[PDB]
């Protein structure tokens, strides 16, 4: 019924982007201003409407220069759309893997790692818990400006992904905070090793094991020790031992 709600055929839908689990993605191009989009779609016998929605719902209370902008949505009829702005360089993941962002340096990488911080610390002051936080749910636009996206599981103040997951949050489900701060340890062994895959071989059976047993992976070569020596940081056993994302950015910000 509400203000966000833009008619469907201001929306055009120019090519694809993402699979069919649950919809797919497309970019398209916004017509009364010229703009192109991201339109995330609903597989139409999925989800409800609410549950794809508050992905919405949450971006709607959000604005920050590294949190993906909510432009509307089309929910007067099916398939629901989510209309977002466009990134040109796709998932964070991808673009360290391949365009460009492969063949860079330590300077890009780090300030590329600060974005990252500086939408979280944001999200910290303002109460929000994400809980899906990997480089594969960052994005890349044009000069290199990351920004953060997929606010589906996200909460103020369950299923999930072993690797990003902090060990409490394994082994109780107590999630906050501080673990997105474990995420964001994961996140940045995944940057500073142009996007490999954590813990390399292991089950998630041995991982669960080996890092509720005190195990964390070793520096990988090519990362600034002053990095991993946070990324340690992050990983404390015990939640409330981790930093918060502001000591965190700042920290990003010292450091050659
Ligand atoms: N707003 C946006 N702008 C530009 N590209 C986007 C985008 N949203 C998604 N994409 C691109 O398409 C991909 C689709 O991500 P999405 O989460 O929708 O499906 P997926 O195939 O990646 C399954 P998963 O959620 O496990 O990553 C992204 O990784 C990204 O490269």
């Amino acid at each position: 019924h509400d203000k966000w709600e833009i008619p469907r055929s201001e929306i055009t839908l120019e090519r694809k982007l993402g699979s069919g689990q649950f919809g797919e993605v497309y970019e398209g191009k916004w017509r009364n201003y010229n703009i192109e989009v991201a339109v995330k779609t609903l597989k139409e016998g999925t989800m409800s409407v609410e549950e794809f929605l508050q992905e919405a719902q949450i971006m709607k209370k959000l604005k920050h220069p590294n949190l993906v902008q909510l432009y509307g949505v089309c929910t007067k009829e099916p398939p629901i759309y989510i209309i977002t702005e466009y990134m040109s360089h796709g998932s964070l993941l991808d673009y360290l893997r391949d365009c460009e962002g492969h063949t860079v340096n330590a300077q890009a990488l780090l300030d590329m790692a600060a974005q990252v911080a500086s939408g979280m610390a944001y999200l910290e002051s303002q109460n929000f818990i994400h809980r899906d936080l990997a480089a594969r749910n960052c994005l890349v636009g044009e000069n290199n400006v990351v920004k953060v996206a997929d606010f589906g599981l996200a909460r103020l103040i369950a299923k999930f992904p072993i690797k990003w997951t902090a060990p409490e949050a394994i082994s109780y489900n107590r999630f906050s905070i501080k673990s997105d701060v474990w995420a964001f340890g994961i996140l940045l062994w995944e940057i500073f090793t142009y996007g490999q895959v954590p813990y390399p071989g292991m089950s998630g059976s041995e991982v669960i094991e080996q890092v509720e047993r005190g195990y964390r992976m070793p520096r990988p070569q090519g990362c600034p020790e002053e990095i991993y020596e946070l990324m340690l940081q992050c990983w404390n056993k015990s939640p409330e031992e981790r930093p918060t994302f502001a000591e965190t950015l700042h920290a990003l910000e010292t450091m050659f």
